[PDB]
């Protein structure tokens, strides 16, 4: 299973839909392809970034996140 989804975004478990988008913003947006493309980073952030979509992915959907918390 995948790290936790929250601890990863920098959130709590009972923050908003808003909340979430915004450290996804910020996450992704360090970690962004067009920031690492060149450097040796890319492969760390390859990484990071597919996480950071994958838990606002799953935390973002009302469904998804109930399930996830169970």
């Amino acid at each position: 299973g995948p790290m936790d989804y929250y601890t990863l975004l920098g959130v709590d478990k009972g923050c908003s839909e808003d909340d979430l988008r915004r450290a996804y913003l910020k996450l992704a947006m360090k970690w962004h392809p067009d920031k690492h493309v060149n450097k040796g980073s890319k492969v760390e952030a390859e990484e990071k970034f597919k996480n950071i979509c994958e838990a606002y992915s799953v935390l973002s959907d009302n469904e998804k996140r109930v399930k996830y918390d169970l």
